[PDB]
């Protein structure tokens, strides 16, 4: 099928919804400290990320290459939300208002992985749609 070969957007993607899941699972029992780091990470792969899409956008056709550096303005905005919560997270850790910031990070950091995904996909096509061209 496809050839991952030398696709790092795909390798971004992964490694991004992998840091996602991994603090899908840890947020529970992870400590102020231990979140910061994670969502830190989540910073680091989005921005290889949007590095290795930049790279490959030269060589698509315009429609996909404006379309994607929309995705790409959106990835961060995803990322930007993500942070808010954290903040959030972190001033009501005391508060009974602490369990729904953690949904709320959940909630932020999944949209922001779905939309890498999706982002994959609009890649993958626009390579398709390259070849036709």
């Amino acid at each position: 099928n496809l050839d991952r070969t030398d696709d790092l957007v795909y390798l971004n993607v992964m490694e991004l919804v992998r840091a996602v899941l991994e603090l899908k699972n840890e947020l529970a029992q992870l400590p102020p400290e231990g979140y910061v780091v994670v969502v830190k990470n989540v910073g680091l792969t989005l921005r290889k990320l949007i590095g290795s899409v930049d790279d490959l956008l030269p060589s698509l056709p315009s429609s996909s290459r404006t379309e994607i550096e929309g995705t790409q303005k959106l990835l961060n905005k995803d990322l930007a939300e993500l942070i808010n919560k954290m903040r959030l997270a972190q001033q009501n850790a005391v508060t009974s208002l602490s369990e729904e910031c953690k949904r709320q990070m959940l909630t932020a950091s999944h949209t922001l992985a779905v939309d890498a995904k999706n982002l994959l996909d609009a890649v993958d096509q626009a390579k398709v749609l390259a070849n036709l061209a």
